[PDB]
């Protein structure tokens, strides 16, 4: 009966797939060698051409992402040959480069082998393969809150974070037979970080404020056509307000409101005043900026807005149905002031699609 | 069968209001009433602590409203021995006046005579009983564009507008028999305006904008217990978002953003300066302090996130469901900053409650 799952989604996934790169006479004979592949085997394997659809029509179906617009001109490592952690270290590494690439952001995603019998090959434990420590002991909080239980879990590996509030996490991942994962200190010459200054507020630096410039997310699952890449790290670029508004200004994370309103000279002693907002707006201001005057790919949120009412109209005109997460597109500062805010999404699921996975730790 | 609706809702709302002013004892005798009176007649009418108490959970049962903190301290009015159009005049013209208590704004409902058998005995033709006109004519736009059908409506009836960017709406409403509405001009002693000025941007006032006092909802429907109350006016005081982010900043209302951000001396050139953000901030800012130095009620989002924070706490410790539209409840600024962007809402309809009912003009 598993192999009736994995038969089901495979036609479903391959009509679909072949029709969009025009090559529908074929799908009779690939349904044909695959129906062999599982009966025989037990599970199937992608063309290459397949494995790069997948993962952009997964890019193109991730209900919650604003960035979809760009779904088609997504960069695809194929990385399924990996057989030792060596292999998976480095390709983990190139991913950072490839994408990071010098600051003008490539969209990435590296495809490791995919789960065999539910079985994982390669286990990631990152949530993003650059990401900060944090800790919390005896009162005293450092770092990114968020992280709290990641590093626990490396530091029991052996690793020893300096508890600056920007440690640099290692790569900690498990190979299949192995009982413990490993953990790799990041190269700092691959890590780009930006700190964070105001165009017009020179005293914005006393916060010493800095984020790194390339979100790789890469403990979700990738599903296509019946297969479950669970290894699957991806990138885009960020959108401002994911730093200033939430990973900056979040009480649960950063929590940095109360300083910015300092810094730039207002109150923060009544709610009336809106110094939230406004420290929201001028700190959000100021991750722009930052990441604009040293070369890394950013867009903000209205941009981003506008980008994604193409990617709307874009999907009307091919003929396919649009979905999305009306309270994740919506942006976490002026959403009102974007169309996105003025209309609703069907949150229909469609595969292929990226999926929230069981963690390791914790 | 339309006596089995009724007499259903009935059961259950005096079950529940009654558990609530511990009058449990005495719901099978009222119940029994009720019976005959819907067998009779195929209606029945509310006590006046019913009728009161049946307003103030339906206030308690709105979804969409952040406010709910005070529903039992709504001031009920009592009005269902209206029989002339003077008579309905004079109520609308009072619940404006004792709401708007010069400035300390007494959240009230004027309940008028319910539909019969379906049929209204009075019908309300504005949205709020104190709104702006809106005119649309050759590429020439004035006042508020959500008012544009209504205001049309009106000028069909002998009414003509000033065609200022705030000319007063008349009351105008339809009584049972009556083959058109009424229309009667607002008396400006009675309606309260606030000038908008910056706490410390003195070229503010050059944009002369201004906003009325009391938001008075008039067009939608009270239901209590299978009555359907259709004409049943009620007013809270201002969230100072309804006016800076969305009545004055949305691009189909006053689209003033522009002009904000040319007074407050930024440019509006670039995305990435975030001045649609910023514009926002100040024009929030400044409908609050311009509240406040008239001496007129209003709440910062911020404050009145906390108050629904108690509302919540409030109906956990009372052991009644708390339900929610979440899409509804976050402030369209800096919604990341309160309490409700982090968790989730049902968005369960109990009754009583208000509801959207169809309107006699477009
Ligand atoms: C190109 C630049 C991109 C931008 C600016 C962008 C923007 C965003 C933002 C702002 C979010 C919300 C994140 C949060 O609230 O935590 C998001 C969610 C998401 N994005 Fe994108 N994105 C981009 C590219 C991509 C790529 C390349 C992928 C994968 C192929 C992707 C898949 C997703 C997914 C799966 C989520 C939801 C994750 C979750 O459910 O927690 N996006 N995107
Ligand atoms: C006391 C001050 C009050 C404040 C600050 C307040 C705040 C709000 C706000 C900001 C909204 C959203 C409006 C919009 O987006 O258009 C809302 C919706 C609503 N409020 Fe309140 N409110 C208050 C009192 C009341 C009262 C007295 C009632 C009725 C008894 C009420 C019932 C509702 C209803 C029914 C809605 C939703 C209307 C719709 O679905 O379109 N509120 N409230
Ligand atoms: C732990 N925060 C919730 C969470 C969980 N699991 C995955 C998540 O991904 C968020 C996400 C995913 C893809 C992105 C792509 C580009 C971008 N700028 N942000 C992006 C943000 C977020
Ligand atoms: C036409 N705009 C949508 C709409 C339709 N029908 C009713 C509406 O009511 C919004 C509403 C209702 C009650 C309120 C009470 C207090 C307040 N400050 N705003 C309030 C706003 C809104
Ligand atoms: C599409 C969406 O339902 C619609 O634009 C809503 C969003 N949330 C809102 N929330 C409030 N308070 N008021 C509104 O008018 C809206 N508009
Ligand atoms: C309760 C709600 O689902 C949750 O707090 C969401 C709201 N919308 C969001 N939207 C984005 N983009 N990111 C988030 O983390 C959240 N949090
Ligand atoms: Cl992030
Ligand atoms: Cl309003």
């Amino acid at each position: 009966e598993e192999k009736e799952i994995l038969w089901n989604e495979a036609k479903a996934f391959i009509a679909a797939c072949y029709q969009e790169l025009g090559k529908a006479a074929e799908v009779k004979d690939r349904l044909a060698d695959i129906k062999s592949e599982i009966d025989l085997t037990g599970s199937y394997v992608h063309t290459k051409e397949e494995l790069e659809h997948g993962a952009k029509m997964a890019w193109r179906n991730s209900n919650r992402c604003i960035g979809r617009l760009f779904w088609n001109s997504l960069n695809v490592i194929d990385r399924r040959d990996v057989r030792t952690k060596e292999e998976v270290r480095d390709a983990l590494f190139h991913h950072i480069e490839t994408a990071t690439n010098n600051g003008k952001i490539r969209p990435t995603i590296t495809i490791f082998p995919p789960e065999e019998k539910g079985e994982k090959q390669v286990e990631i434990w990152n949530h993003q393969l650059i990401r900060y420590a944090g800790y919390e002991s005896d009162g005293e909080r450092i770092g990114d809150p968020a992280s709290c239980s990641l590093t626990a879990a490396c530091e029991e590996l052996g690793w020893r974070g300096e508890r600056t509030d920007f440690d640099l996490l290692p790569l900690i991942f498990r190979m299949k037979g192995d009982e413990q994962p490993v953990w790799y200190e990041l190269p700092r010459s691959l890590v780009i970080e930006v700190p964070i200054t105001h165009p017009d507020i020179e005293a914005f630096s006393d916060l010493e404020l800095k984020w790194y410039g390339v979100p790789i997310i890469s403990d979700m699952k990738l599903e296509v056509g019946g297969i479950h890449y669970n290894a699957a790290p991806f990138n885009g670029w960020y959108m401002g307000t994911e730093i200033g508004a939430r990973n900056l200004a979040d009480e649960k994370r950063y929590d940095k409101l109360k300083k910015v309103a300092s810094v730039i000279g207002i109150a923060a002693d009544y709610n009336t005043d809106l110094w939230k907002d406004q420290a929201l707006v001028e700190l959000n201001k100021a991750v722009l900026h930052s990441y604009k005057k040293q070369g890394v790919s950013i867009v903000d949120h209205h941009t981003a807005a506008s980008q994604f009412k193409r990617f709307e109209e874009q999907a009307e005109e091919a003929g396919r149905k649009l979905t999305g997460d009306w309270t994740w597109l919506i942006p976490p500062i002026s959403p009102a002031a974007t169309h996105i805010f003025h209309r609703s999404y069907d949150n229909s699921i469609v595969k292929p699609n990226y999926f929230y996975q069981d963690k390791p730790y914790e």
